[PDB]
């Protein structure tokens, strides 16, 4: 039911707000650009790490352009249903702008728990608790906690970076709970791990810490069950495809046109995988018109960005009971016409930007620069009454149970910038 | 009995030197001039490690100021004992000059031993005994020795540095025993610790290779015994007294008034903490006349120390017959009228200086400057066949016992700058 899910609760909340009486969807927008964790985006890995200041895209920069495509497919789609139902309007009061709002709200924050250094950070945080010094705690945790630990994704972080409570500010940031629906994509605890083959079970999306919480959300959102045993997992709710689909396909296409620019990629490619995305509108003239790279690739990347957003419209709009019942396995863009490009695009890019050697010399760096601060705070954290862990503790991080220390310890690592991360971890080793 | 503490002994001497047949208290201070020890404090940490070349103090600094206050202060006090007992001038022949000359000399030289770092280096020598590799030899030493090596003060190396031995050289600078005496605040052994809270029994004052040595000064000086037990302990030296209260007054105020210099501590607080200390002398005029924050600080640190010297030369010749007898068991600062203000002062500075981050950040990266050297050190005295201990041996260290060797592997670290130390940990691992 379409009424459940475009909910406008929030946190700690007895009065059931209403839409006539009304807005709330926009002040989402509002409070996430203005915290620090939003601000922290402007220097943390999209690609390639350390930027050195150039064309290149960050993580903020990415989640504009995620944010502009997901309020475009927002609108669209919401006027389509706001025509399939029309009571949706008439009794309710829900306009076409509301969806646009959602699904903008959730594609700008999907991405602000991602830690330093990209991917390699996630492995190189879980890598320190497998192979490294946290595995001394392997015997004190629950498998549950442990599998939190060793498995660290972003997804997990930013749904707590985003719903986490202090004395005095309950609820952190209190968004609405259609966008903390919308933001999440895998609504299911650590353990199984890859139970099966479906789109929503190849990660976790909370913590145990944060697992009360997210009950509370998928009983007020009317959430499909689907544990069918002792571990919690949900069926996604609806707009969390249209979130996944624009964050694939800005960064599908902005990949290659990025790496085209750097001299990485040549130029005649660009035009080799890209033509049928682009042949049904591209105009001749203007093409030969220009003069340089940088003008050819962006109007290619412009007209392809619009073929395939409004290819993703039609494909939802034909699965939407299969979507509003559960049963849809894939995500939107595999039910597309243009697979084939988006995987050559995709191929040639793990060829040339993923293993080039610049991005592999940085990653390397990171691994190290991450276990060394992990293991100076864990050691610190074991012994507290030593003059050396006064030291970090008053440098670093200025009643709880190990669980709770480790996922803050976890949580206040991935809020530094690379800048940031590489400064401290000069000053821990004195040069 | 006074005409046993100024005493003119040597080491080394037969013949008993006379007053009347003289001078030996000023040829002290030459002698410690021209020393390379002395000569190494110049870059040596008093609060701020890596002083940048700035206008704050260093070791050096600190102790001329020092030895300036102590010679104001023991020329005092010796106008009033040779006003109290006659016979030490018309028998013996002592002018009031010499008390000026032995604290003069012995305050001089009282920080002599200290390492690089400051605090922070000898708590990491000791923690690198303690918990880290030096562990191992824990099985191998006498408990007076191991004690001596994890609770690691400048205080008995100061004392050794005086008072080594050579081929060809036997006392080291061979300085009078009155000297030695008024040097030293902490006549005992390492074991055990803090008996009592006696302030005489904070810490220890000599090493076991030393042990005997000191024995001979407490014998010719005629101290009073305190051991009653089979580990030995002597009452302090009265002049020692006025040594630790030059040390204390200097710095105590030059901290806050470096503090108010360099930005951490707001200039209201020159005047709500020390007015009292001033209002008595200070002139408004002169006060109200000068247009910059340095001026009226220096002018503010002179009336107070001119205050604080009086008032501690007074505060001593109150007490002298306990001070004389053993039985005082405080410092001359703590019988003092201003004791809340100093106690603020230090409060203040603690919170402030002490904490900032720019200081954490150097005594951070101090204790790995000094883990690693120590740990190359060790490693090359436990093999010694290898090629790669050889080169550590000819860079580092161009028939002795295992602690004899470790305790000059300590030495040999305490006496290099904090640049020396630095460039020597870049260069160990070739950066
Ligand atoms: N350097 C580097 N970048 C990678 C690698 N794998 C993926 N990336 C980049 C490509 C994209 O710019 C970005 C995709 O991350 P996102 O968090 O936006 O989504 P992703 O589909 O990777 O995962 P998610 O939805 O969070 O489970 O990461 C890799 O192995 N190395
Ligand atoms: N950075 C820093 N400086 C400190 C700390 N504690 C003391 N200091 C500084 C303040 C003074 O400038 C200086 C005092 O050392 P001294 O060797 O002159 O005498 P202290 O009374 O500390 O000890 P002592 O008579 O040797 O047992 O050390 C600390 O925790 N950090
Ligand atoms: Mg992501
Ligand atoms: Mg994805
Ligand atoms: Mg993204
Ligand atoms: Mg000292
Ligand atoms: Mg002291
Ligand atoms: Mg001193």
């Amino acid at each position: 039911n379409w009424e459940h899910l475009l909910s406008l609760k929030r946190q700690g909340d007895t009065a059931k707000r209403l839409r006539i009486e009304q807005l709330g969807f926009e002040v989402d927008y509002d409070r996430i650009i203005f915290s620090a964790p939003f601000r922290s985006l402007q220097d943390k890995t999209q690609v390639i790490p350390l930027s050195k200041t150039d064309f290149v895209h960050t993580r903020l920069t990415h989640s504009l352009e995620v944010s502009v495509v997901g309020r475009s497919l927002g609108r669209m789609v919401g006027k389509k249903l706001l025509e399939k139902y029309p009571h949706l309007e008439q009794v309710y009061g829900y306009k076409f702008n509301d969806f646009g709002a959602i699904v903008a709200a959730a594609a700008l924050a999907h991405d602000i728990g991602n830690p330093p250094f990209g991917a390699s950070g996630e492995k190189a945080i879980g890598e320190f608790f497998k192979n490294g010094y946290g595995k001394r705690y392997k015997d004190s945790l629950t498998a549950k906690e442990y599998q939190d630990l060793i498995k660290f994704e972003g997804n997990a972080n930013g749904f707590k970076v985003l719903s986490q409570s202090k004395p005095g500010a309950q609820g952190g940031l209190r968004l609405s709970y259609a966008t903390l629906g919308a933001f999440m994509k895998y609504p299911k605890e650590s353990l199984p791990h890859k139970p099966s083959d479906h789109i929503a079970d190849k990660k976790y999306g909370f913590f145990q810490s944060e697992r009360a919480l997210f009950e509370d959300v998928a009983q007020e959102l009317g959430l499909l069950k689907r544990s069918t045993t002792d571990d919690v997992s949900w069926s996604r709710h609806p707009l969390a495809y249209l979130v996944e689909a624009a964050d694939d396909i800005c960064y599908t296409i902005i990949d290659f046109e990025d790496g085209i620019n750097l001299g990485l990629i040549p130029e005649e490619y660009a035009l080799e995988y890209m033509v049928k995305l682009v042949g049904q509108t591209i105009d001749r003239n203007k093409y030969n018109a220009l003069q340089e790279t940088s003008d050819r690739v962006s109007y290619l990347r412009a007209l392809a960005i619009g073929t395939l957003i409004n290819e993703s419209v039609d494909t939802f709009m034909k699965y939407e009971e299969e979507i509003l019942a559960g049963t849809f396995d894939q995500s939107l863009i595999d039910k597309s016409n243009y697979q084939a490009q988006i995987t050559d695009i995709i191929n040639l890019s793990i060829e040339r930007i993923y293993n080039s050697r610049e991005v592999i010399e940085k990653e390397i760096a990171g691994y190290e620069i991450l276990s060394t601060l992990l293991e100076a705070r864990c050691r610190a954290l074991d012994n507290n009454d030593t003059h050396y862990n006064q030291l970090i503790q008053q440098l670093l991080a200025p009643e709880k149970s190990l669980y709770e220390n480790l996922i803050q310890i976890c949580a206040e690592v991935s809020t530094m910038t690379d800048g940031k991360a590489l400064r401290n971890y000069k000053k821990i080793k004195g040069l």
